[PDB]
């Protein structure tokens, strides 16, 4: 009734997180703020494209500062050469945890909205990675744009986990303007802190719903 909803699929195990990404227009401020839009919604907008295998989930880029009105171009965001002034992003994948306790995600700032979403049929389905986002608001890190104020300050969101069963993690990020920051961490159980690598931890399945086995909603 409390525990929350993990998986076990069977299929080969590939390293590190799927990343895609989305059309996303200059200084627009508002529509990121919709927490339906940050649940799937995005999904509905033009997909520009897709990397695999991605392990550093912390989002750093800053551009040459001479116009904070203009798009500017990189592949500083996962090796995908798009404009991180202005675009969305949804990683993807699945959270291993190695010790069974508390984990406590962490976005040491959010710029400009993002969100964290941790477990089965929350972040999304089991065996179903890169189907299309379910409709779930239930986000374990709300990052959402806090409209007139000013960028959050290490918001915190925490999960218990069983180890040896995977966990499916959902990050939805937007930026609309100049620098793009998610410093993206996670304390273990025993206490030590896991920053922007999370190689490890973090992997992918390729999506198999014939495995009927796949869901755990109960792993204790
Ligand atoms: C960002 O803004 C520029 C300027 O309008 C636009 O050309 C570009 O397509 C936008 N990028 C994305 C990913 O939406
Ligand atoms: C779940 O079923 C799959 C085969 O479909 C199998 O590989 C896996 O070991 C099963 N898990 C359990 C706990 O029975
Ligand atoms: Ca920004």
């Amino acid at each position: 009734a409390e525990a929350t909803q993990a998986c076990l699929p069977v299929g080969s195990r590939k390293n590190g997180m799927n990343v895609n990404f989305y059309k996303y227009s200059l200084q627009d401020s508002t529509t990121y703020s919709d927490p339906q839009y940050m649940a799937y919604k995005y999904s509905d907008t033009k997909k520009l494209g897709s990397v695999s295998g991605q392990t550093h989930l912390s989002i750093y880029y800053g551009p040459n500062t001479a116009f904070w009105n203009t798009a500017s171009w990189s592949s500083d965001l996962f090796g995908f050469y798009t404009t991180p002034t202005n675009v969305t992003v949804e990683m993807t994948g699945y959270f291993l945890p190695p010790q069974t306790g508390s984990y406590t995600f962490k976005f040491a700032t959010v710029d400009d909205s993002a969100i964290l979403s941790v477990g089965g049929s929350i972040a999304f389905e089991c065996c179903a990675q890169e189907q299309p986002p379910i409709t779930s608001t239930d986000f374990t890190i709300n990052g959402i744009k806090p409209w007139d104020a000013a960028a959050p300050t290490d918001i915190k969101g925490s999960t218990y986990m069983y180890a040896g069963y995977y966990y499916p993690i959902k990050i939805v990020y937007s930026n609309a303007k100049a620098l793009a920051r998610l410093p993206v961490s996670v304390v273990l159980p025993d206490g030590t802190e896991v920053n922007d690598d999370f190689e490890g931890y973090v992997y992918s399945f390729d999506d198999d719903l014939s495995q009927s086995n796949c869901t755990i909603p109960d792993p204790s």
